[PDB]
């Protein structure tokens, strides 16, 4: 059992093992683990079991690190708490790679080179394949949600502000595909092609308002598949926009990325390229290796359907923190 130190750190005090130095905020803290020498991220969970969606929240997210092993997905490299016993277990620390920074602190409005976008928004399907292939979506893929090394390697956070949102989520449709974070992608991939934004709507119609004048309004496929008719109606009386050209917007892009962009940001979320096709697309050519994308064990999220109670929560995730094995 290692030996911990407390100190005042975002207005609370953490109690963490000796190996853990240089807590810096960024909760979230970098730190130099002594013992490996890597320099890690330590994420204090927010009051973990206060309440029944506080406990089940925490262990849904012991679970999903727990599960993911991949280059381009955080990963988990410790998982400890101060606490001697269920008894009195109430703080739960995770730790991961510290990667340094993200997406926008990278790319900083400006316009990335070709090679440099296909190797980005490679790692991030790479990442998406994996992880849609535990029937895990992220929902909420943004550029600061992807974090970004010196070396431009990159990891995906916080799977399972409204710029880069499926145009379904922000309508509440409720029946999520994977290739919502597809959408995310496009918008993503569009920003470091060009510098800006694809999408800034100024709030939540203006940012519909903005997808459809690119992607035109929506067909008579994608009409059929929904129900109201009121909101039918309010579609089909708005003005009639053809799509847009991607090159306009895109203008001495490699004509491969436009073809890319074109089969992500479809409205009708059916016809959207998935994360395996894409990695499968030309635009990858120099980097896609097919032997080397891997899937996941399957995850078992059983659990989500549970209505337990909240020391039932409480002891599965003492349980899952109390069997953790370090990684290689
Ligand atoms: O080094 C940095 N700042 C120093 C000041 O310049 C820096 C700056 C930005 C970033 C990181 C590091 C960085 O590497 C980093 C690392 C982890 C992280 N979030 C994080 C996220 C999670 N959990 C998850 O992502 C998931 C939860 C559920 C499924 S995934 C976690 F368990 C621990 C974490 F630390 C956010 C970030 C944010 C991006
Ligand atoms: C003005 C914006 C119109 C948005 C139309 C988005 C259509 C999203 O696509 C829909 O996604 C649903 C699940 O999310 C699927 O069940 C539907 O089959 C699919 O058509
Ligand atoms: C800017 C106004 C756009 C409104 C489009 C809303 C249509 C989405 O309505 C969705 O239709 C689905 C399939 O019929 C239903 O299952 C979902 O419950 C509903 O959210």
């Amino acid at each position: 059992r290692p030996t911990f130190y407390r100190q005042e750190l975002n207005k609370t005090i953490w109690e963490v093992p000796e190996r853990y130095q240089n807590l810096s905020p960024v909760s979230v803290c970098a730190a130099f683990d002594t013992k490996t020498g890597l320099r890690v991220a330590v994420k204090k969970l927010s009051r973990p079991f206060q309440s029944i969606i506080h406990a089940k929240r925490t262990y849904r997210e012991l679970r999903l690190l727990k599960h993911m092993k991949h280059e381009n997905v955080i990963g988990l490299l410790d998982v400890f708490t101060p606490a001697r016993s269920l008894e009195e277990f109430n703080d739960v620390y995770l730790v991961t790679h510290l990667m340094g920074a993200d997406l926008n602190n990278i790319v900083k409005c400006q316009k990335l080179t070709d090679d440099h976008v296909q190797f980005l928004i490679y790692q991030i399907l790479r990442g998406l394949k994996y992880i849609h292939s535990a029937d895990i979506i992220h929902r909420d893929l943004k550029p600061s949600n992807l974090a970004v090394n010196e070396d431009c390697e990159l990891k995906i956070l916080d799977f399972g502000t409204r710029w880069y949102r499926a145009p379904e989520i922000m309508l509440n449709w409720m029946h999520y595909n994977q290739t919502v974070d597809i959408w995310s992608v496009g918008c993503i991939m569009a920003e470091l092609l060009t510098g800006r934004t694809l999408f800034p709507g100024t709030d939540h119609i203006d940012q519909l308002k903005l997808i459809l004048r690119l992607v035109g309004t929506p067909g008579a496929e994608l009409l059929k598949k929904i129900s109201s008719e009121s909101a039918r109606n309010y579609i089909q009386s708005l003005t009639q926009m053809p799509k847009m050209n991607f090159a306009n917007v895109f203008i001495g892009a490699n004509p491969l990325a436009v073809d890319l962009l074109e089969k992500m940001l479809v409205l009708d979320s059916d016809k959207r390229i998935t994360a395996a096709q894409a990695l499968a697309h030309a635009y990858f050519a120099q980097y896609h290796d097919p032997d080397d994308e891997p899937v996941a064990d399957p995850y078992d999220q059983s659990f989500e359907s549970r209505d337990l109670l909240i020391d039932e929560w409480k002891s599965l995730t003492y349980d899952e923190v109390i069997s953790f094995v370090p990684p290689p």
